[PDB]
């Protein structure tokens, strides 16, 4: 079974592009990444760091998470980024995102022993 890290990993995590995104990447990506199975996910994510770069931000600056639990952290450093909004005339099962590529701190809930990112929380 996908572990919480590992679905972090998949909904979050795309290492392999420094940032571009053409205007496809998230409609591309929303569905590659299974984030269009059940309903159009509304709001994602996807983060152009490598992984070792994401796991340290569990212990980077401690925040507020946004739904009151104090397990979040936010980078030092600002971070490569892309967006994924859906559009207000997408409909399921044809998803259609915006893509929005930008460079800012993310915030990242961290759960386990290896203390992991579990969810994507904001990016500021």
């Amino acid at each position: 079974k996908e572990t919480a890290a590992a679905k972090f990993e998949r909904q979050h995590m795309d290492s392999s592009t420094s940032a571009a995104s053409s205007s496809n990447y998230c409609n591309q990506m929303m569905k590659s990444r299974n984030l269009t199975k059940d309903r159009c996910k509304p709001v994602n994510t996807f983060v152009h760091e490598s992984l070792a770069d994401v796991q340290a931000v569990c212990s980077q600056k401690n925040v507020a998470c946004k739904n009151g639990q104090t397990n979040c952290y936010q980078s030092y450093s600002t971070m490569s980024i892309t967006d994924c909004r859906e559009t207000g005339s997408s409909k399921y099962p044809n998803c259609a995102y915006k893509t929005t590529q930008a460079n800012k701190h993310i915030i990242v809930a961290c759960e386990g022993n290896p203390y992991v990112p579990v969810h994507f929380d904001a990016s500021v």
